[PDB]
């Protein structure tokens, strides 16, 4: 099996803004997370190609990474800050569920998690 193409990151057809909570999960959140020693497996899609993994895009029918998050709050793809929250919950809940519970990767994610959810119970009001 191939890999999908990676979830869009842009798109010219829909209206673009720029806010402080938008920032700051570009600035804070998404900077703490991408220099965590454990942030390496969840900087890119899952190569599924590279690591041998046939069944991987079997069960995970809506992948995600914070490359394409990156990209995204880069590209003003986002327009609610709410949308971001929940691509970084979705890239979480598809480690779960893919993974072995208590092994090395699910761990990984739970370290990212917690510094997560701790960066989003301070996301700034509304400027
Ligand atoms: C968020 N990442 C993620 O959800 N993943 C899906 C499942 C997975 C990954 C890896 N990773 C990630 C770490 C780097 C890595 C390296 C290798 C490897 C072996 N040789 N070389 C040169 C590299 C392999 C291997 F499977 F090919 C797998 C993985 N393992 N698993 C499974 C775990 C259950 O057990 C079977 C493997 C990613």
């Amino acid at each position: 099996s191939t890999n999908p193409p990676p979830p869009e990151t842009s798109n010219p057809n829909k209206p673009k803004r720029q806010t402080n909570q938008l920032q700051y999960l570009l600035r804070v959140v998404l900077k703490t997370l991408w220099k965590h020693q454990f942030a390496w497996p969840f900087q890119q899609p899952v190569d599924a190609v590279k690591l041998n993994l046939p069944d991987y895009y079997k069960i995970i029918k809506t992948p995600m990474d914070m490359g394409t998050i990156k990209k995204r709050l880069e590209n003003n793809y986002y327009w609610n800050a709410q949308e971001c929250i929940q691509d970084f919950n979705t890239m979480f809940t598809n480690c779960y569920i893919y993974n072995k519970p208590g092994d090395d990767i699910v761990l990984m994610a739970e370290a990212l998690e917690k510094l997560f959810l701790q960066k989003i119970n301070e996301l700034p009001t509304e400027e």
